[PDB]
Parts: structure tokens; sequence; C-alpha cells
């Protein structure tokens, strides 16, 4: 996947007018938008096609898919029907649940991203101890796209070691949660950035500033 | 007090088009006053489907969204979900206490309920979730969670979950029917069973529901 400026916008504003306006303000800087449940549950799945119509951007549906295989299949189908190019899936529920997502993605010409360790402090309780094994499970299942935490660069580096240089790795927790853009890009192919951009007084200047700080990594 | 689930039976309405979902739910309305609506239906038909169910049926709505994000995003998901009219939301515990707390805080503010999913019913649950489940359950109890979800497909596990959360906590359990769980045996430990396909794919969903209820007749409350 070829992400402009190695920067993915996490568009978690919850009203259509603001989400569209702010995305428009930063469109020159990005070509990849992560759309999650805050926006989708507030404005409907039609928002995905509308982003494509307005911006032509690729869309990653961050739905943290975490159900049994039968339900995971249905969620992936509904998500790809709405025009998402990729979907983010939890590994914690086990291999069968991940395989269910991989199957639908293959059928519809899309990608699965496997979330292995989360960026919140609570991730230390249960996920972190399973994360290396979840990553190896990804490798075993043929997963090529991964998500890992900007807030723990040593853990992000370990994830990169496990998955290899050929796999694609994106990383949230940059800015608001404390992660550094440049340090994160030592290990991740692309950084995910939400609030630092979409809640900034001037979102365009914020995006430009982040890009300036990583200009020698582009 | 806990939610009063008619016949101890919750419909998992995972049909993906509005017409079929509405028809089947209407067909079983005399048996079931509590419906679990998940992402298969919501992502296909929109959050207004919750409104439509409320309008058409006299049914409580549990939003099965397995909320599993960071605290900031979890809050937003819960707010949008309760705004749409869900009585309760199901959240994962494996992302940690902060993520669960975020949901509980919104539910408290908004006058709604959180259900904590501690273990899952799929075979894959043995890989990672099973080993964390007792601690996830204990964490729920420590956080003041009152409502829980655990798997009918593993009776010994469901029994242990009931022990951890105590008799006062409310426990619902999926995996009955299609996944192999038995209604009566599950109700030894769960307050209510969740049933999807063996009702909604039946030639006569009403007959299927009635049949499940007949098999557990002596377990209903006066
Ligand atoms: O471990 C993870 C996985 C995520 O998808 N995310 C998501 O990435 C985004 C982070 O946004 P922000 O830059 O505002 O912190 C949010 O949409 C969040 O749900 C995360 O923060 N941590
Ligand atoms: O561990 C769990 C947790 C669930 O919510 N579920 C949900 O319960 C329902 C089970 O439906 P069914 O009776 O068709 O197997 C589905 O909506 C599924 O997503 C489950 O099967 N296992
Ligand atoms: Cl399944
Ligand atoms: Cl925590
Ligand atoms: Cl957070
Ligand atoms: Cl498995
Ligand atoms: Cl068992
Ligand atoms: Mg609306
Ligand atoms: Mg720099």
């Amino acid at each position: 996947m070829d992400v402009m400026n190695r920067l993915i916008l996490a568009m978690d504003l919850m009203n259509r007018d603001d989400a569209l306006r702010v995305t428009g303000e930063v469109r020159e800087y990005i070509d990849t938008v992560k759309i999650g449940y805050p926006l989708v549950l507030s404005e409907g799945m039609d928002i995905i096609a509308e982003f494509r119509k307005r911006f032509g951007c690729r869309i990653i549906a961050d739905f943290k898919v975490a159900d049994i295989p039968e339900t995971n299949e249905k969620i992936c189908r509904a998500t790809f029907k709405a025009g998402a190019d990729a979907i983010i899936v939890h590994g914690f529920p086990g291999a069968d649940s991940v395989r269910a997502c991989l199957n639908v993605a293959e059928e519809m010409g899309r990608e699965v991203f496997l979330l292995t360790e989360m960026s919140n402090p609570g991730a230390e309780m249960f996920i972190q101890g399973a994360a290396d094994e979840i990553a190896r499970m990804g490798v075993d299942l043929g997963v090529k796209n991964y998500v890992g935490p900007s807030t723990r660069p040593e853990r992000l580096s370990r994830l990169r070691e496990i998955i290899g240089q050929d796999s694609f790795l994106i990383s949230p927790g940059v800015g608001a949660q404390g992660g550094d853009p440049g340090e994160t890009l030592r290990f991740a192919d692309a950084i995910i950035v939400g609030r630092s951009i979409y809640l900034a007084d001037n979102p365009a200047a914020a995006a430009a500033g982040i890009i300036e700080s990583i200009k020698d990594l582009l």
C-alpha cells in the first residue's frame, strides 16, 4: 500500500459537516483516511462512498473486528459493500476469527490489517503479553498488514522484527497519546494521526507541521 | 433488580436486511421482549434500525458491538449507541481496565448499561481469551460491572464465570443451538440464553422459539 506522506488521517469527528470540511482542509497532505465507528455510527456507512466521491482517498475501516467467525464474515461483507478498501481486525479472539476476515477480504479484493498490541495503558493488562504470539499467528495465516502502538516504540520495533520488512505496518498513538512521528516511522510504514490534526486550531497547519518534522523520512 | 428478560430468551437478530430482520422479529414477538442487535444488521441498515425495532416491537435492545478500542474511542462509540436508543451495549474486557471504565462512565452518565464479554464461544477463544478470562471477570467485578456475557459452548467455563461474578450479577450466554450449546444446561448458570440462527433461519421462527421455551419450561420464573 502506497500512503502519501506516510500519514493516515484518523477521522473520528462525529458529524458529517465537520468531518468532510476538516478532511478537505488536509486533503493535499494525505490520500488515506481511517474511518472508524465514531463517524460511521453517527453518520452511516454511506459516509465511506462520500469520502471516495469527494477525495478519491483510500479508506481503512477501523472496526476492530472481534466476534466469532460467522459474525466476522458478515461484518466484513457489509463493510466492503460500503466501499472500504481494508478493515482492521483484532487477533485476540483467535485464528478462526481472523481467517473468517481474510476469506471475505480475498473475495471482495480487499486487505485485512491485524491489530496485535494496542496503544492505551490498559493494553498492558492482557494484550501485550499475547501480542508477539498474535503477530506470529498473523505470519502463519499469511497476514501482510499489521497495526501496533506508537506509544511503545520498543514494542513496535519487536512487532516489526516478527513480521519482517516485507509486511506493512501502521501505527496509532502519535500526537495526542504521546507518540513521536519520526520515532514511530523508524519501525512503521505509516503513522495514524487523529486529534493532533482534527482538533487542532488549524488542521492544515498541524498536518503540514507533522510532515515537516518527518520530511527526511519521505 | 436486573432487566426482566421474557422467557429467559434473547434473540440474536443477525439477518442483514431490514425486511427479513423485521419480519422474523415480529414473528417471535410473543415469546421474546429482548433483542440483541449487532453489526451485521447495523452496518447493513444503519443505527436507525434500533429506532425501527423500538417503534415496531415492545423490545429492549442490547447493542452487541463488542466495543474494543482505546478509552477515547470507546466513549464515542458508547455515546452514539445510547443516543440511538440502545438500552445496553456489550464491550470487550481484553483491551484493559481503562477501556472498560470509559464505557461504564458513559453508561452511568447516560442512564444505560454495559455488559462485559469475558470469554467467547468460538474454538479460537482457547488461544488467548480463555487464559485471560478469569482475570477479565475479576476486573469487571472490581470495576463494578453488573452484567456479563460468557459462552454456552463451555459449561465448565460458564460455571466458573458465574462463581466469579456472584449470584447477584446478570449473565447472558450465546452459542445455544447452532454452535451446540444446550438451552437448559446453559440456564443452570446464565440468567438468559442468546439464540440466533436456530430461530431466525428456521422455516417457522415462532415454532423454533416456542420449542426452545418448551424445553426449558420448568426453569422459568413465576
Ligand atoms: O491501539 C490502537 C489502535 C487504534 O486503532 N487506535 C485508533 O487510532 C486513532 C488514534 O487517534 P488519536 O491520534 O486522536 O489518538 C483512533 O481512531 C483510535 O481508535 C488507537 O488509538 N490505538
Ligand atoms: O462468545 C460469543 C459472543 C457473542 O456475542 N456471540 C454472538 O451471539 C450470536 C450467536 O448466534 P447463533 O445462535 O446464530 O450462533 C451472534 O450474534 C454472535 O456474534 C457469540 O456467538 N459468541
Ligand atoms: Cl462461528
Ligand atoms: Cl488500565
Ligand atoms: Cl484514550
Ligand atoms: Cl482457531
Ligand atoms: Cl468447558
Ligand atoms: Mg441519523
Ligand atoms: Mg524529524
